[PDB]
């Protein structure tokens, strides 16, 4: 009678406890394997992820103990929650592996990404996407990491975020998965110093990618990436290379110039549900929200705050929801450690 059991999911053993059922691999993510689970004392389908040895470096040790206070903290409709914590070791030197258990969903943004949505959903979507993000704006967290991929969705089209994004500080890893660049703001690519709306980047190229069911900025590097991005938004304006660091300024200015692209042109009546008012009305919305999320210039760029004022997105508008009382957080929440010391804090708040 020991509490847990093990089953095998590819190469991976997940030893969970007894209460979770019928585990079936959903995911391979970052920095753990994800399975649905029937929890057969909550009554429910869950999502499970086993973290290996998260205290195996300085990245995988700060993600997973970001992860696990402010899951811990944060109680938000449009944020996962987490239902459930534990490991099978049993003390500190054969401690190993962290499994969270947390609510499951039926898909995530990549596969919604790839459908057409009617202008109801879409709308709801970004209105729970920026709810999430005030939310954490709140309590000071800014994300700035946010991509379809951790993103995910129920049926009835209630959304929730994954992670916690960017630790503020930061590097480097061993490892064959690459890391996504392509939602990453303009003040991020060129390390420029950022407020809350860095997030409003990402949302509007999630938004973007919604629409033209084709990632916006796919790069292979940051090089790339910033081509891709001048191409379509054109070269930034003066006032904001004036901004950037003379080392990286230089580079910036030295760049084949663009006018660069105008919203009709860059996402086209085709791209819309168009055919009734409501629709075109709709369309046009749409179109206005995007030309104020994608701007290079976070000076410019529209904030949380009014996004959620705009008319494409108001209509679902709940005080509930949107001021929420912000989580309380764990202050040097930006801290080096070596490894050992690494295993110590995230075993200690994995038993409280
Ligand atoms: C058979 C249902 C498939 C739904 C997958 C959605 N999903 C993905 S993908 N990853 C996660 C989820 C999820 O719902 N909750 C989570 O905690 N994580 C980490």
């Amino acid at each position: 009678d020991n509490q847990f059991y093990s089953v095998e999911v590819g190469d991976s053993t997940f030893t969970v406890l007894k209460r979770y059922q019928n585990l079936k691999p959903i995911g391979s993510g970052a920095q753990g394997i994800v399975c649905a689970a029937y929890d057969a004392v909550l009554d429910r389908n869950v999502a499970i992820k086993k973290l290996s040895r998260p205290f195996q470096n300085q990245t995988h040790a700060k993600r997973a103990y970001r992860e696990l206070v402010l899951m811990k903290c944060v109680n938000h409709k449009n944020i996962i929650s987490l239902l459930n914590v534990f490991t099978p070791q049993k003390t500190l030197e054969e401690f190993q592996d962290v499994y969270l258990v947390m609510e499951l969903m039926d898909a995530n943004l990549c596969q919604v990404i790839q459908m057409e949505l009617d202008h109801e959903r879409m709308s709801y979507l970004l209105y729970q996407m920026l709810c999430g993000i005030k939310h954490l704006h709140s309590a000071g967290i800014i994300h700035r990491d946010l991509k379809p991929s951790n993103i995910v969705v129920k049926s009835d089209c209630t959304l929730k975020i994954l992670d916690f994004g960017l630790a503020r500080t930061a590097s480097f890893m061993m490892t064959p998965y690459v890391v996504t660049r392509y939602y990453r703001a303009p003040e991020v690519i060129l390390g420029m110093g950022y407020k809350e709306n860095v997030d409003i980047w990402s949302v509007g190229c999630i938004m973007g990618e919604m629409v033209r069911h084709k990632i916006l900025f796919p790069g292979r590097d940051y090089i790339d990436q910033w081509n891709k991005v001048i191409e379509q938004l054109g070269t930034p304006c003066p006032e904001f290379m004036k901004k950037l660091q003379p080392t990286v300024r230089n580079y910036v200015e030295n760049r084949p110039k663009y006018a660069g692209l105008t919203f009709p042109k860059l996402f086209p009546d085709s791209l819309f549900p168009a055919d009734s008012e409501h629709n075109k009305l709709k369309a046009s919305q749409a179109r206005d929200l995007l030309s104020k999320m994608l701007v290079i210039d976070p000076a410019k760029r529209i904030s949380v705050d009014d996004a959620l004022q705009h008319p494409y997105i108001n209509v679902w508008y709940d005080p509930a929801e949107v001021e929420a009382p912000p989580p309380q957080i764990k202050q040097l929440d930006e801290r080096e450690h070596t490894i050992e010391e690494w295993k110590e804090l995230i075993y200690k708040e994995v038993m409280n």
